[PDB]
């Protein structure tokens, strides 16, 4: 008899979780699964991302998430018309572009909170 | 056609990378995936989790993540002869008392780096 480990969840985390939230659901497509005042979680296919609220804006900024999918191209195209492929000259929200990273075939984005979350091609 | 999302992998944070796979593995059961030098993988059953090196000692301090468990009660009591149960007056890796909360029954556990993970019965 040994505990077996099921499933993770990422948690992002922001200055301002409500924003994020909003973000994440209104323009990436994610659904809201619960939303408490300081932390919040979201839902799209079969994951899950949890947001959780601090204080100091270096966390954000340090904060990673690695996201596996099938179809990246298209997610890819998905938000392109939502979110800024100009992943250097932009301050808010953006997208790298597609890439060969030794994890496989992926992207990164940045919310505006801060977050980096990497997208890889299963 | 839609893109699907298929999986997540939490990234904890650490000032020091090799110890904090030294810890998750020697101690808490998991293997290295793969180790470079400023991150690293670490799997047990279903989950990974990655390690990436910070600066800034608050990001780790602030950094959180869940994970789900068949036989909750077991991964307590093999984990509590390695970690410490005094989660308050101890200052290095520490375990508290399982608990029901919103998310479920569970317990939290802070690695030496100052990650704080959610362990929850599934």
């Amino acid at each position: 008899f040994m505990a077996k480990l099921t499933s993770a969840v990422p948690v992002l985390t922001a200055r301002d979780v409500a924003g994020a939230v909003e973000f994440w659901t209104d323009r990436l497509g994610f659904s809201r699964d619960f939303v408490e005042d300081d932390f919040a979680g979201v839902v799209r296919d079969d994951v899950t991302l949890f947001i959780s609220a601090v204080q100091d804006q270096v966390v954000p900024d340090n904060t990673l998430a690695w996201v596996w999918v099938r179809g990246l191209d298209e997610l890819y195209a998905e938000w392109s018309e939502v979110v800024s492929t100009n992943f250097r000259d932009a301050s808010g929200p953006a997208m790298t572009e597609i890439g060969e990273q030794p994890w496989g075939r992926e992207f990164a984005l940045r919310d505006p909170a801060g977050n980096c979350v990497h997208f890889v091609a299963e």
